């Protein structure tokens, strides 16, 4: 019932993207 | 460079999501 | 329910998106 | 280049949404 | 139903756009 | 160019929405 | 029941909008 | 560059996924 994220970057890297989704589909 | 994000649900969560991208289209 | 996101820039940007959305499909 | 954002709710809600984007030459 | 957002500029700034919405619609 | 707007609601509402952006025209 | 909004603008030309609304549509 | 990510099922695991790319295209 509970998510938690982070991204934290220490160097010049190309494109970056993150996604992230949460549900119950049966 | 830097972001952080975090959800936090008491009852109940029916449906969440999260996306983020850097250096889109230009 | 409660939801919260932080951005925080260290060197340069250019083209960036984020966003977020809760409750959804069960 | 430093933005913030938080939501609080009190009981429950239909559905919160939030997106942002910067920018930089246009 | 509460919800606060807040943005800082260095400076010079343009095709920075930002919108949330809360209660709006599954 | 800093702006900041916060809302606060007593109970009561259908449905809070805020938007804004920078670089363009008034 | 209070809600609060503020903006300044400065950097360079004009060229910026916001707007706020509460209680939309159940 | 650093990165982390959690979620809980809330008794499934299967109607909720997460995904991310780091680096992706130029």
């Amino acid at each position: 019932q509970k998510l938690v994220f982070f991204a934290e970057n220490v160097g010049s890297n190309k494109g970056a993207i993150i996604g992230l989704m949460v549900g119950g589909v049966v």
